[PDB]
């Protein structure tokens, strides 16, 4: 879970509506560029704990497969 | 699963060589930008998606691990 | 897992120094909205591979819940 993801991308909605209109412009660019970049970051940091809990779900369920496996 | 985010890549992929051989050119950049923007919030629903899959997932194991735990 | 997501996000970050400080600077910033793209991309790759682990579980642990009930 992650609700600054969900900031980042209404910050960079404002700023993309504030360049349309606009269209000074090339400071809201390098702006917005830097709003994508932060958010592309804060993604990277919650699909790399999506790849850890999936790891972490696969060795529960393979000690579980390996426990009914032992028992017979 | 979504289809939505590689349309939004193939769009924005058109978009930049678009950019890069009128390299109208800032048009473009703002056009480019709003794909790109698209593009990180399909991710997101996708990535919101994986993350109460994992939760669904570990609520899973969890109820066979105290299963096998109380048939002792 | 993946590191070229992060050498990508590194490769953005050298590159918006680069136009912030600039404000040439409008292929500053077309070299920047491909190295978010790569990145999204990258993302996208491992976001694919995040969903069919998810389901390679949820059919895994579906055998064992399945089993654990045949067994009665």
């Amino acid at each position: 879970y992650t609700s600054r993801i969900e900031s980042l991308i209404r910050e960079a909605q404002n700023q993309q509506e504030k360049n349309e209109q606009a269209l000074q412009l090339l400071s809201g660019i390098v702006q917005q560029q830097n709003n994508l970049l932060r958010a592309i970051e804060a993604q990277q940091h919650l699909l790399q704990l999506t790849v850890w809990g999936i790891k972490q779900l696969q060795a529960r369920i393979l000690a579980v497969e390996r426990y009914l496996k032992d028992q017979q």
